[PDB]
């Protein structure tokens, strides 16, 4: 759920998932074509990815818990839906706080039209 997830991120990027990172990029929004702008939208791309190989799941709407282990992140024992969901979220909140030092403004609010052909997972 974008609710866990979205604590992540603010935790470890000290930014506000909407609107920080839901207008992103290529792929940091919703759907997603074309080549990732940089390493902030692969990170969203990487997580499609992981979202896409969980068919059997609710990665999006599906909540999970999860907690802080003295610094890094930890998934709790879940149901494995749960438990994949909250690595997937986890890798990208990660990616994403690696990633800090090359965010940029002008990726926000991206149109969608600048972001053509599909690449693959």
């Amino acid at each position: 759920s974008l609710l866990e997830f979205g604590k992540m991120i603010l935790e470890e990027t000290g930014k506000l998932a909407i609107p920080s990172y839901s207008s992103y990029g290529c792929y940091c929004g919703w759907g997603g074509k074309g080549t990732p702008k940089d390493a902030t939208d692969r990170c969203c791309f990487v997580h499609d990815c992981c979202y896409g190989n969980l068919p059997d799941c609710n990665p999006k709407s599906d909540r999970y818990k999860y907690k802080r282990v003295n610094g890094a992140i930890v998934c709790e024992k879940g149901t494995s839906c749960e438990n994949r969901i909250c690595e997937c979220d986890k890798a990208a909140a990660i990616c994403f706080r690696q990633n800090l030092n090359t965010y940029s403004k002008k990726y926000m609010l991206y149109p969608d039209f600048l972001c053509k052909g599909e690449l693959k997972c």
